[PDB]
C-alpha cells in the first residue's frame, strides 16, 4: 500500500485550508521544496502537492514553486487549477505525469483523452460529503452515487482516483473505509484514500482493505496528520509495507 504525503501551496507557501474553506486557511514554516526532497531521501515514492492559488483563485503564484518542484516531479502527483490542456501540457513538460483533474472532466469528459495523448496519467479527484458527491447542482450531489459517476468515467478511460472526505481532514474524525472499499470494488477503480487519514487506526484500516480489493486501494494522502507530527515519518514508512 502507498502512503502519500501531502503538501498544499497557497501563495509561495506551504498551506492548509481547514475543510477546505479559504480564510480557514492556516500557514506552516517549511519549505515545501526542502520537505519534497527530505521525503523523497526518506524513501517516499509518491508525493501529493496541490496547488491552491490555481484551484481557488485561478492565480499563477505557485508556478515559481513548481518550477522547483519540478526536479522531483516522476515522484510527484500535482493537483489544482488543471482546466485547460494548455496548462496541463506545461505541466507535463516540467515532467508532472500524474496529475489531479476534476471540474474540467465533468464539463468534458474527453479531458482524459487530450491528457492521455500528452502521457499523462488523469487521477480525477472526487469529493464526498456524507457519502454523497460534492457536485454543485442540487439534485446531482442528492442522486448521483459516487459509482455511478466513474462507471461512466470509466467509459472514457477513466483509471486512478483520489476520494476525498473534504469535511473530515483538518479534525480527529476518521476515513470512512466502508465507502472507499465500496467505491473501489464496485467501481473497478484504484484509489489513493483522503480526509481524515487522522491517526494509525487509520493505516490499519487502509492495509485492511487494501487488502480486501485486491490492492484496488493504492494507498491513503496523509495531509494534516503528517505537517503536524501526529504520524510521523517513521509511523507512515510502517505501513506502507
Amino acid at each position: 500500500m502507498l502512503v502519500v504525503p501531502a503538501i498544499d501551496l497557497f501563495r509561495g507557501k506551504v498551506a492548509r485550508m481547514i475543510k477546505g474553506r479559504k480564510e480557514n486557511t492556516i500557514f506552516y514554516e517549511k519549505d515545501p521544496v526542502e520537505l519534497v526532497e527530505k521525503l523523497i531521501e526518506e524513501g517516499f515514492t509518491l508525493i501529493h502537492v496541490v496547488d491552491l492559488s490555481n484551484a481557488i483563485e485561478n492565480s499563477g503564484e505557485n508556478l515559481p514553486v513548481l518550477e522547483k518542484l519540478s526536479e522531483f516531479a516522476e515522484h510527484i502527483q500535482i493537483g489544482g487549477g488543471i482546466r485547460s490542456l494548455d496548462y496541463a501540457e506545461k505541466l507535463r513538460k516540467l515532467g508532472y505525469r500524474r496529475q489531479i483533474v476534476s471540474s474540467k472532466v465533468l464539463e468534458d469528459p474527453s479531458f482524459l483523452k487530450s491528457l492521455r495523448e500528452i502521457d499523462v496519467e488523469p487521477v480525477f479527484s472526487l469529493v464526498t460529503r456524507g457519502g454523497r458527491v460534492a457536485f454543485k447542482g442540487w439534485l446531482a450531489e442528492e442522486e448521483i452515487d459516487p459509482v455511478s459517476l466513474l462507471k461512466r468515467l470509466k467509459e472514457y478511460g477513466l483509471e486512478e482516483i483520489v476520494h476525498t472526505e473534504i469535511e473530515k481532514d483538518g479534525t480527529l474524525q476518521e476515513h470512512d473505509f466502508s465507502l472507499t472499499k465500496k467505491i473501489a470494488i464496485e467501481a473497478e477503480v484504484k484509489v489513493l484514500a483522503a480526509g481524515g487519514i487522522s491517526s494509525e487506526n487509520s493505516l490499519k484500516t487502509a492495509q485492511k482493505v487494501h487488502t480486501e480489493t485486491n490492492g484496488l486501494l493504492k494507498g491513503v494522502i496523509v495531509g494534516r496528520a503528517f505537517l503536524e507530527g501526529i504520524l510521523t515519518v517513521e509511523v507512515m514508512k510502517r505501513y506502507a509495507r
